[PDB]
C-alpha cells in the first residue's frame, strides 16, 4: 500500500498532488485487464490536476512514494511495508495535452526498471529504504512535447496465483523540452502489456527462493 504522490525535479519537490494524478486510497490495482492499470482508477478515485511540469530531456525526475497522502515522514514504514517485494518500473507516453489525456491505450514505452539484483534485493526495497525516492532518467533522444509519466511498484508477496500481484501506479504530467527526436520508440498498450500468466506477475518468491526475475513488459528504451 503506497502512493506516488509528488515529483522532484532538479532537487525541488513540485508539491503534493501537483502534476501527479493522485488517488486518496493507497490500495492496489489487481486486474491487469482493467483500464485502471494505466494511471490507476476504479475501484479507487483519482484526482485531476492542471499542473504540467517542465523537464529537460536527458535529466532525471524523482518519483516520491509515500504510504498515504497525509504521510510526512520518509522512513521505511512511511513509504511501504517491507513485505511488498518486487520491481519498480517507469514508462512514458506522448500525448497532445498532458492535463486531459487518459493514459489508456497504446503509446507507452519503458524507460526504467529495477527488478532483483544479484544479492536478492528488490527494486521496491531500494525505494522503501531510500526515503521513497524512485529516480528515473528522461531520455535525451525523444521528441519534445507533452508526456504522461507512469511510475509503478509491483508487490509480489502474494503473487503465487493470479490474481495476486499488487500494482501501485500513478501518472504525472510532463512537458519535455530539449529532446532531439533522434529516435522513435516502439510502444505497448495499457491494458495489454501485462498478462496474468507472465512469469514476473504469477510467481512464488518463496518456493523456491528466486535468484533471477523477469520484469514484465517490453524491454527498456535507450538512446
Ligand atoms: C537517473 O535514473 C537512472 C534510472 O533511469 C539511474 O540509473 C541507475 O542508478 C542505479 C544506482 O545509482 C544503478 O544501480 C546499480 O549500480 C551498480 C551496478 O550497476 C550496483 O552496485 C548498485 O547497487 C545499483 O543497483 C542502475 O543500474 C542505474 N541504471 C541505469 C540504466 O543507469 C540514475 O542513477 C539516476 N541518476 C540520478 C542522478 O539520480
Ligand atoms: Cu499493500
Amino acid at each position: 500500500h503506497t502512493i506516488f504522490s509528488s515529483l522532484e525535479v532538479n532537487g525541488v519537490n513540485q508539491g503534493l498532488g501537483e502534476g501527479v494524478r493522485v488517488p486518496t486510497y493507497n490500495g492496489p490495482i489487481e486486474d491487469v485487464t482493467s483500464a485502471s492499470i494505466a494511471c490507476n482508477g476504479s475501484p479507487n478515485t483519482v484526482a485531476s490536476t492542471s499542473k504540467v511540469i517542465t523537464v529537460q530531456a536527458g535529466t532525471n525526475v524523482t518519483a516520491i512514494w509515500r504510504y498515504m497522502l497525509s504521510t510526512t515522514g520518509d522512513s521505511p514504514a512511511d513509504v511501504m511495508d517491507s513485505s511488498h517485494k518486487g520491481p519498480t518500473i517507469a514508462y512514458l507516453k506522448k500525448v497532445d495535452n498532458a492535463a486531459t489525456a487518459s493514459g489508456v491505450g497504446n503509446g507507452w514505452f519503458k524507460i526504467q526498471q529495477d527488478g532483483m539484483d544479484s544479492s536478492g534485493v528488490w527494486g521496491t526495497e531500494r525505494v522503501i529504504n531510500g526515503k521513497g525516492r524512485h529516480s528515473i532518467k528522461i531520455p535525451e533522444c525523444i521528441a519534445p512535447g507533452q508526456y504522461l509519466l507512469r511510475a509503478e511498484m509491483i508487490a509480489l508477496h502474494a503473487a503465487s496465483n493470479y490474481p495476486g500481484a499488487q500494482f501501485y501506479m500513478e501518472c504525472a504530467q510532463l512537458n519535455v523540452v530539449g529532446g532531439t527526436g533522434a529516435k522513435t520508440p516502439s510502444t505497448v498498450s495499457f491494458p495489454g502489456a501485462y498478462s496474468g500468466s507472465d512469469p514476473g506477475v504469477k510467481i512464488s518468491i518463496y518456493w523456491p527462493p528466486v535468484t533471477s526475475y523477469t520484469v514484465p513488459g517490453p524491454s527498456v528504451f535507450t538512446c
